[PDB]
């Protein structure tokens, strides 16, 4: 199959965050011999992976920077980054982000520039200014396009040139239903014909180059479609994870902390419920559903920041004792420190 | 296992309608050699199946009316009934109607007065007064109340003699949310444990005794506890269908024609979508929500009687045509013939 | 009065489409004795039609593509294409579509670009690049904009110059309600003057030179803005339908079919329930209620590709049989011939 | 017709409010000349009405208290009681209240008593203890039952008792939806006829002896019965009033201040809008929307007693202040007056 | 601190709008002995009030129109001004208007023409046409952009130079909610860091130079954030509100007349309720939910300008009379005549 990245990215933001790495891109490189995918990022390092270990035949990366100052640093050697990564990724990563930011200060942002390590060309790849020319033929395309009210308009460039059928993915800069929209539309006449495409997603989840990982976004795409990429990112990222449109966010955005919290939670709960008191699932999601809904109804309410005032923690020390047992007992105990210690 | 049924019912209504037979009812009664099932209808049909054709071990019938004027009509013979339904049940059903009707001018209404044909004693059956008696040790209790407030104090009475993940099940005269809402409780306290039972209904869909079919929320029961009775009901009632409880009234009440209508609708204009368009199921989906959607709220909006004052039906002539075609051409032609004749 | 016409549009969807006709535009060009108007196409024709049929005074068609590429055809003669359109548009429709379509390969899209066949000019009209001098003194302005994010950009340059109480409107293109908020305004202060503009829509429902019928979208303008663009497109269109605005997707769009079949479904049932059953429509309409959001939940909850594993289309047919009378008896033998073909 | 009166009511609660008197049953037994109405209360009033007044040729009035103990107080003489009205009732209500408050003390409440002037069997009227015997041939059915989960059950017993099609009225008792779901049934059966009752309401807005008019909820009967009950309300009652069923409480129950204020606002709001700003009405519309919705989710939010804490009245002076004109100005000034002594 | 103003605004709108003023602009100049003050505008007189009567330090003034033909009018003499708005503005602002609309016939809009009549510069204030400089150590950022899709894009370019927690306000061209998306970004990853912004309001509720008052949205910022900004408001405006972010629109839209009314009917029936009834506040909110969500209903239901046609107002007349005590009978009268006038 032919896959066609729009957008190569830049790593500016990566060292800027002082917490990433090449762990992943580094693993990579060692299990194909190919040094140079050590300090590739973003789309570069995906690009890698489904080309040397899921087997796509064809990569092409579209990016406006490529004309512009697409920056590439020669001043870490690749073998030097996998050593470091081998036992401490921190003996040499601080090094890395300082020259980063060095050049980052006067480059301009994108698609004027892009700081990259590794010329996408090196790894075989087709490099293209160009979007149409990229997409021709794709039976994957995978955006990487910028945040904000952009992304209709880049995409409605290449659109009508999109094979019929093809997997469409998206990452952390949109949320699916935003992303399926700009494809798929709803108002219309027999003149313009609905889009036939298999649009998903191709989040890493984190950048790329530290952790093998991607979600992918059911509930747009055929079964097929999903099978296929699922198929593709377990050998290409080895951790796929396939799940509802919905819960993209709410997984791989700043709140999920909260979400496996609230999910430990419920299934902990459940199993309590299910296996000790044995009533059955339906009245364990009874019962979560009036906790849920009501403790996000009070958060909503009175606000997140005046909860205690409305409910003090310690009032479900006296309560919740009681249903310590089963799964449940594994998280209470914890919970309950966190309640003793907030009490009014 | 124990089969307890509590409420033998009343042929009164199901004579009154004018509409209904015995061919269900007969065609056991011949499938098992056992002339007397010919003309029982209500749960003593459906008990009778469950005995004789699922291997049900043991049946009990609980009913207030056994030590009130329960009475049974001895005036048409089983042979007669089950010879006459083997070609038309037209030729002995409006002599049978007149003597229930009859009967049914003085007699009381349950559970005062009940008429049958057919003494369940005469089937093996254990006939009781006392509800508690019968729920004792059953695995299935197969609830048969009338339409009313007194459906959860009927309950009350026999509910803590209930064996744990007992099947309880209920029929046309209430629904499934209620129905569990007498026996699962949301408000309590550690004293007071949650029941674990595994609600579900045995509904009809028609009289028992003319079609043999049931119909089987889920929703609120083990998926275990959905399969024993789904098995027992195909044996039983020979047409069994799970379903979830939210679709039991829009397919069982007096809607299901609508219901009929519009889910055909939606599988052609789906179809025809993903077969001729070749758009995603999704998309399909999208089109289709915004229809619904839509043409509900404008039944409400302005009431079901005053919508070809607000959407004329030809306006859909104009547009409709150019959709029709794959799986949907099966029922727009029959469907433009409406529109054609209240065209404003 | 005077219509001001922004947007001229383009010939090379409907070519490209493979399924439209000039049969309208004939039919006009035939009746007014101006052969020119055969080959006029999107809001040319609806201009043709309002200034010749509905006697509108001044007519301004407004476009930047005037300036820019306007390629207009003269390889297929007025009168051919008119007398090729009165026994079977096919005869000369295959050869109109390739030259179309070898013009649009090369040729830029709108508003760089525009396939027309007749000369706006020679209708009378007047052409004009700029929108702000065309909407001067508008009584009527009717826009035909791109679908995007250009429209309330598009629209802000013109709108001060906007006569008050205008009648402007929409086509295929964007939803009323979007396209009205490009106008009123929410937000603002005692300085920012709401606007007063009779909000619309003038949606051919097809290729206006194909089919004479247009779409009003109620409840933005005034009843009078209503009944002059209703009187105005009854006179032009032949067939014009006034409907709620929010009705204007599903009757136009590609869910037209399933409105339509739904649509039939609700009459056709509620008929059975008044006539034949002689409830109150508050009855029929409860019942209907019930399907619709159910059966829509459904679709929702599972996925309009799954509903089957979840609802057998047969579940239905040992139901709603009962119902079979009254209107419902014209569309259910058809509604089961689907059912009994997917049932499980 | 038939007038079949379910309820004949007490007059306890009238005397105890110590804020009524019989101004409309006396300008009606002045009216008619027969003294004995000007006493009567409740339905007994608003059958005399109908009987008298609106041609009803056949009164019957069921209430199981006439066989209890049905006290008639002899002690004012019906002339003293008119020409006291004449003038002013307070030279007579007075000594009235304190006479109903004595026999009240110990009489118990109804259906076991009831405090009337007046016996029914004196206007014409049959008296019933039965409601089965009462609703037989009813064209006009008018309950007057107890707030309670008693209105199903004592409806229960005589549904079956009713005839097709009859007008069936409730009063401030019960909610029209409530009372309509008792007899119309949305689960059932082939077996189970739906009713074809017209259900509405009768509602006086007041004790029906205080003050002539009727409020008559529309959206469950059909137009017919509305207008045949009207009619006959018009001429009964003096003011009689349609309108949908969702506004009866707003209208008639305690909140009835809140919506007029708040009526004479949107509609004073609306005018100044369209008259003076010459904007549309869906302008209005939206802008009476945000307010609205605003202003009661605050409410909802922080609770009615916590409003100026959060929106100080103060507030909106510096700003509705440029929105005095137009009809809005009729109301504003007031207004203000009221947010000057509120400001914080 | 350091006030950064993005965007100095135009007067032309208001000089358009015939009834705005310069008596707080004014009253500030007297007040400060700074003549120039009187004919400032917009920003430029909020800005001079923050930084002469709050203290503000250090004030910056960011727009690109200074770059492009920035207007000043030097025809009107400051004390002339101030003493013609020490009696009547009205003796000076008809002239006033006028030069400012012979000024605005050729100019261009902002960002390309503005017309003001006090520079800047002369109020000590740094004037800038880039906005990043001008947000460099800004405390607060005080935005005064145009209505439209471009502020979103005219903020991504100095959002990274904010400084953290710096107070970012926005006026009536943009919703708070609209507004803090741009800002805080819900979609991301452990690169992209969220903002610490404390987003809020400075909303004038009229043109600054005419009125001293300014509402300040609550629920995005920190508490301090709106403890600080209501304290330098309060100073600077002389009268600053504090409100939830939800009612900001419903307070100083066009809607603000009928949010007033409601309010103070909402309050006077509280207060009827609990001081005259004595029912707790709870069934004061219970009633007024009933009136509230019924009479919106309906006016969404069958529209503004149909209301009358659906209920009568004088079905009010009749009920609501009974509710005429305590704080309600401040409003009942005048809301009474207006009901008088609009009876069917």
């Amino acid at each position: 199959m032919k896959l066609a990245i729009l957008g190569a990215g830049c790593y500016r933001t990566h060292a800027a965050s002082g917490i990433t790495n090449f762990s992943r891109a580094c693993e990579v490189a060692e299990m194909v011999g190919k040094p140079e995918i050590a300090m590739t990022h973003s789309t570069i390092t995906m690009g890698a992976e489904l080309k040397e270990l899921a087997g796509v035949d064809e990569v092409v990366v579209a990016d406006p920077v490529f004309d512009n100052q697409f920056t590439v640093i020669d001043d870490f050697a690749y073998e030097d980054v996998i050593e470091a990564h081998k036992e401490d990724p921190e003996k040499i990563m601080p090094q890395i982000r300082e020259k980063v930011n060095e050049v980052a200060k006067e480059l301009p942002k994108p698609p004027e520039g892009a700081i990259h390590f590794t010329h996408p060309e090196d790894l075989g790849f087709e490099i293209t200014t160009d979007d149409r020319e990229a997409v021709a033929d794709a039976d994957f395309i995978m955006t990487w396009f910028p945040k904000g009210d952009m992304q209709p308009d880049i995409i409605n460039k290449f659109i009508d040139d999109i094979k019929p059928g093809a997997i469409v993915t998206h990452a952390c800069t949109i949320p699916t239903t935003k992303f399926y929209k700009i494809f798929e539309q709803k108002h219309g006449d027999l003149v313009t014909k609905p889009e036939t495409l298999n649009v998903t997603s191709y989040h890493p989840g984190a950048v790329p180059e530290m952790k093998g990982q991607v979600y992918i976004a059911e509930g747009y795409a055929s079964e097929d479609a999903i099978e296929t990429l699922f198929e593709l990112g377990q050998k290409a990222r080895g951790n796929a994870y396939r799940l509802p449109a919905e819960l993209l966010g709410p997984v791989c955005d700043m709140c999920s902390a909260l979400t496996a919290i609230t999910y430990a939670g419920i299934l902990s709960y459940r199993d309590s419920v299910t296996q000790v008191l044995g009533a059955p699932a339906s009245f364990a999601q009874m019962m979560a559903k009036e906790s849920l809904e009501q403790i996000t109804a009070l958060m909503e309410k009175v606000g997140i920041d005046k909860m205690e005032e409305n409910l003090d923690p310690g009032a479900l020390l006296g309560t919740a004792d009681s249903m310590n047992f089963g799964a449940s007992a594994e998280i209470l105990p914890t919970v309950f420190e966190i309640l003793e210690k907030r009490k009014k």
